[PDB]
């Protein structure tokens, strides 16, 4: 399935490993100190590397980073392998540039766990680079917006422990926007959503954590979703039953900080590239979830999403908050200069707004010349915030208009709201934004109303 | 993973296939009866049907039927549960519309991959659907040539066992394009080519068939190829492996024809499926592998195919050939009439040209006018007779020019060239091919001329 390099010092831990993963039908090769390795990654080109830490002369943490630095290597998986009090080896493997972590003795379940997973992800990594090798020619200008960090993200908890799930969500509320679902009901809803990765406690008292992810898999809008499953170590069976389940990875229990700052990224970046792959690319009707001059979300997109979202506050829980722009004057703006120089005002808008707001939300072409964004988990009186931060930016600095020569004075009405309760619906709530651009238009335009259920 | 419907009258046989099903976390439902599977089917639409051929009043056989005649429940694979000696019921299940079989006693390995296959299947099925809920509007006005059959096919029989490789060649040979290679590394090549199916030995002498699995699942040409191992029924461990690896599916030794004719059906029909969908649908640069206007293949995509066809004719085994297809005053009928009168011609000699020539070769747009097909396994009399039948069917019949209001004679000049010997390549072989065509219309055009080495 795929190549993979094994590198240790210690002649016996590479042949254990070599005779592990070659009876699984892997192709290896191998390298017992550092700069043999860094000559064989570059001339074999591996789809990962299984790299010990501890090396006389050069260690694991140099040759990491020398991978790095080549920029033929760069875009290969590494997996650093530690020791069993691997705190400070995971810190210093994570700002060395880890993909992920083994740890010494080593265990056949995380092993494999841990290659499938990040060969899996490295399919993805080489069509990507297939495309890129493609532009030169406009490296497709035709297209902006496009985020492809494993971080940000919305990060679904599914777990009934509290004390868990309450720090899980702390570790990843620095570079992530976590969310707790302790119903496995209300988690099937929210999972429609906007959701990048799906973390689930597949020990959990009050639900089969295993049963829930099956359930994920067979429904059309939740089936490419990522999925962590949060596991006993004393437990094996169960291990082994989740990922044959199509769990993607495995988290040990207790939850290590630098393991699941690393499963996460890897996890998000192997969604967003997906993603960015599925879009781009050429065009189509039903299919098409992406808006072909912007690189906003389509409308057809965003009701899907913001359905769930509803129903989810609908049933208690957090609000969901829209917001309804209108550039000012658009339409005289397409009269009195060209159609060209009105896309091109397009073009910046989207930008401007997608950079000054989270890569949670979903900022929309929602039609010809109104945009939506879409804020889970938000109160009308941060999304009055939000709209004026947006207002600024863009009314704050002029518009290059023709290629280059012009500059474009352009602002914005912006209609708000929040959801409400149980009777609430998504027309209801794009209803109350409509009414809150129609008001912010009879003020003078360039503003910010909100409209409140009731 | 997917919604299962199990039918059986004995409540015993029921429980334990229920038992054995939802332990792997599939949502399974049951009937004891045909009229209520019926009404269960209809009501659920489930993934798939497991079936019982014995049931007094209405057998499985009727129940099946029934299930292909409702419009409703017609694209739901069914499996039918045969007794040991199951030949008759096999060959009357396959005229009943059966999708699988499964034998009694029931096999746990068999009875997971036979339900993994057919949910795999499944998939793809419902993407179809959604597509053709669509159309109304042009129903792919815009594309031409579209076989969704499981039939035709080129399938690439990897075995050292001359006697059992030849007797599935001889069961495949009356619905299919069967081919042999004996030698893993010979046939390496082969499946890079234009292949809808890999059969593999994994009891054979001299090689490792999961070896050579696992080698084409590490190869962008071959990852998604379908592959089946035949496997020796007594070895367990053999068969999970094969699971593990990629294997599709898996056949018993000794094969059965009726389970070979059903599993090939569904690999082919599942390739094709998928191959439908990410083509046409929208469009794309290096990515895209079909022509627009006529649906015929890229050249790019021909190139790559040729290359793995010429490769393997060097190395001994059986010479490809190649027509060079060149519409006689295709120019001229460009000027006098307009270009929307040329892609008219362009379609229908496209569609006439794909009718006439098999589903396993490769008829392309090979330039702005010009074709090229690509025919495997053909030595250069045959060719010869092939572009001969091209020849008459255009000429033969006046084509359709201002939609449908006007008619028009067309002709075409064919060149014809086959591989020879371990010095010869794709640059040569079209070369030798455009001498033909040039030496056709030198004799007036509306003719057949062919090349040989020399
Ligand atoms: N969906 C969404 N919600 C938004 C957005 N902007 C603000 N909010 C919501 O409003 C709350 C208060 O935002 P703040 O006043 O800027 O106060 C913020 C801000 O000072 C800081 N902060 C958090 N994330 C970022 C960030 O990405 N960039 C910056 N510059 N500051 C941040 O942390 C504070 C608290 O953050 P939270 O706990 O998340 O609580 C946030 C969040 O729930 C947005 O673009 N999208
Ligand atoms: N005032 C305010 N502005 C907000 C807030 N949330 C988002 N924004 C604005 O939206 C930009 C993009 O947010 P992002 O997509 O989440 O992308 C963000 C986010 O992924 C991450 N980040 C930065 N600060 C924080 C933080 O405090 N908490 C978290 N979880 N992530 C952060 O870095 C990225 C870049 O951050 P920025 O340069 O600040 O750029 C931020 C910021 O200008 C907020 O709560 N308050
Ligand atoms: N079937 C059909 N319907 C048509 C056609 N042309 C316009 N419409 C419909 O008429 C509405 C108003 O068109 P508009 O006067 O150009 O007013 C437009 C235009 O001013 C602007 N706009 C839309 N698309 C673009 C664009 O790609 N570039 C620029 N610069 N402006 C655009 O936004 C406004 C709203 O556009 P829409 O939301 O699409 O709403 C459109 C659309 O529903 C057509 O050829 N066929
Ligand atoms: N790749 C390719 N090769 C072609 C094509 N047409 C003919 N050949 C090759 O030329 C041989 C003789 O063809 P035949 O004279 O029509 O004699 C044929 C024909 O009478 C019959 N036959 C086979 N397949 C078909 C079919 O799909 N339709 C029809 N009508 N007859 C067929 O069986 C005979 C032997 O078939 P083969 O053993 O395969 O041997 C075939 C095949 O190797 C083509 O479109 N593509
Ligand atoms: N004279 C001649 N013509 C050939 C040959 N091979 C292909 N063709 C022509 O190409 C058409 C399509 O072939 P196909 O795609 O393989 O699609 C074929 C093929 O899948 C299957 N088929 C028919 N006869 C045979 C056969 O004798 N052997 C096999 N293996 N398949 C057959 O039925 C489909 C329809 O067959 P047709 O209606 O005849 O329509 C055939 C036939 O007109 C050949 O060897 N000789
Ligand atoms: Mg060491
Ligand atoms: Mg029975
Ligand atoms: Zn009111």
């Amino acid at each position: 399935s795929a190549r993979i390099l094994v590198v240790d010092d210690i002649e016996a831990n590479v042949r254990l490993l070599e005779a592990k993963l070659t009876a699984e039908y892997y192709e290896v090769s191998t390298a017992m100190d550092g700069p043999t390795a860094l000559a064989m990654a570059a001339r074999d080109l591996p789809d990962i590397i299984l790299l010990d830490v501890m090396m006389p002369g050069m260690d694991g943490f140099t040759v990491c980073r020398k991978l790095k630095d080549d920029p033929t290597t760069r875009h290969i998986p590494v997996v650093l392998i530690t020791a069993l009090d691997g705190r400070g080896d995971r810190i210093q493997g994570l700002e060395s540039g880890a993909s992920d972590f083994l740890t010494k003795p080593i265990d056949d379940v995380m092993l494999f766990a841990r290659v499938r997973s990040l060969t899996r992800f490295k399919l993805v990594i080489d069509e990507l680079r297939q495309r890129e090798a493609s532009g030169r020619r406009m490296g497709v200008i035709a297209g902006a917006a496009a985020r492809l960090d494993g971080l940000g993200g919305r990060v679904l908890i599914v777990d009934d422990n509290e004390r868990q799930a309450q720090r899980v969500a702390a570790e990843l509320g620095v570079e992530h926007r976590p969310v707790i679902e302790s119903d496995p009901e209300k988690a099937k809803i929210s999972a429609g959503g906007p959701v990048d990765l799906v973390i689930v406690n597949a020990a959990a008292k009050n639900f089969d954590g295993l049963r829930f992810t099956a359930a994920l898999r067979s429904e059309e809008r939740t089936r490419q979703l990522p999925v962590l499953a949060m596991v006993d170590p004393d437990d094996r069976g169960r291990m082994v039953k989740a990922l044959e389940i199509g769990v993607n990875d495995i988290l040990s229990r207790p939850i290590d900080p630098q393991e699941l700052s690393a499963r996460v990224k890897t996890q998000i970046q192997r969604k967003r590239y997906t993603d960015y792959l599925r879009n781009n690319l050429d065009h189509s009707l039903e299919l098409a979830v992406t808006d072909q001059l912007t690189g906003l979300h389509n409308r057809r997109y965003m009701t899907g999403q913001l359905d769930s979202l509803v129903k989810r506050a609908t049933l208690g829980g957090d609000p969901v908050s829209a917001l309804l722009i209108d550039i000012d004057f658009f339409k005289k703006i397409n009269d009195t200069f060209g159609h060209d120089i009105g896309d091109e005002v397009l073009r910046e808008f989207a930008l401007r707004l997608a950079s000054n707001v989270r890569a949670i939300d979903l900022p929309c072409r929602y039609g010809g010349e109104e945009f939506v964004v879409i804020m889970p988990d938000t109160a009308l009186a941060d999304a009055l915030r939000i709209a004026e931060r947006i207002r600024m930016h863009v009314s704050g600095s002029p518009f290059t208009v023709a290629h280059g020569r012009e500059m474009l004075n352009v602002t914005i009405s912006i209609g708000v709201s929040a959801t409400a309760g149980e009777g609430d619906t998504p027309e209801a709530l794009l209803k109350r934004a409509d009414e809150g651009v129609y008001q912010a238009k009879a003020s003078g335009r360039n503003a910010v109303v909100g409209k409140a259920a009731h």
